[PDB]
């Protein structure tokens, strides 16, 4: 029950929702704890955020960022918001990559999978 | 008179100050436009910003991201920051770069033209 972009998200991949905002878990992570941070609103590109929206994505993406780079045993963080088609947008939905990174550094999985790692996330923000 | 890391940024080249965030153009643009909007105080991780400086900090990369867009003629956006040191973050100071993406996409410059840009950049905020 949360849009994005044109896709319904089931509840059980979802593992944070605040006022404004929600996070869920990828279908093809590309790093170990590859998390999206969207707003709840679809909205293609960044400017179309209202002040609060953004204020809401982003203490939500800091909260996601170290709940992440904790549970996967990463040492930094990588936030990557793609604005726009010309900038790699394929989901025409704001959203934040956070992925959790580790010095030096298919990997598909099932919605069970996906489920039990948003549970496994939703423990940390109880 | 604005920190940055360990560099103390000439305001020449600082094309945006708010309350808490202030915004620059870099000696070594990756692509034209590419600017950096940093919080005034010098933390370097994002989980050490307080909920307000977040807030302020993508508040302001908003509105530089549209302002860099279009005076580089830029048809997108890459957001981009790099926390931590397995990263790539070589300053220590929470900063997001900022680069106006266009279709299919040294460029060192002297302080001068660094001032020219950023003077350019601050007609879009007066
Ligand atoms: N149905 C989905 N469920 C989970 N993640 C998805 C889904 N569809 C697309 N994604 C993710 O959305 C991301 C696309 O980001 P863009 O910046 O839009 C490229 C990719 O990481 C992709 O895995
Ligand atoms: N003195 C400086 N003035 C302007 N930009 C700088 C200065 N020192 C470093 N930078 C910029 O800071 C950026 C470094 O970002 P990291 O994410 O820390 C790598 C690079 O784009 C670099 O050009």
């Amino acid at each position: 029950s949360f849009r994005f972009g044109q896709h319904l998200i089931k509840p059980s991949v979802v593992f944070l929702k605040t006022e404004l905002s929600f996070a869920l878990v990828n279908r093809k992570p590309v790093v170990p704890g590859h998390v999206l941070v969207c707003p709840l609103r679809p909205v293609e590109r960044f400017h179309d955020l209202r002040p609060d929206e953004v204020a809401d994505l982003f203490q939500t993406t800091q909260r996601v960022g170290t709940v992440v780079e904790k549970h996967f045993h990463g040492t930094s963080l990588t936030f990557s918001m793609q604005d726009g088609p010309e900038a790699g947008q394929t989901v025409k939905h704001v959203h934040v990559h956070v992925l959790p990174r580790k010095a030096g550094d298919a990997s598909w999985r099932s919605e069970e999978e996906m489920a039990a790692e948003a549970a496994a996330l939703r423990v940390y923000f109880q």
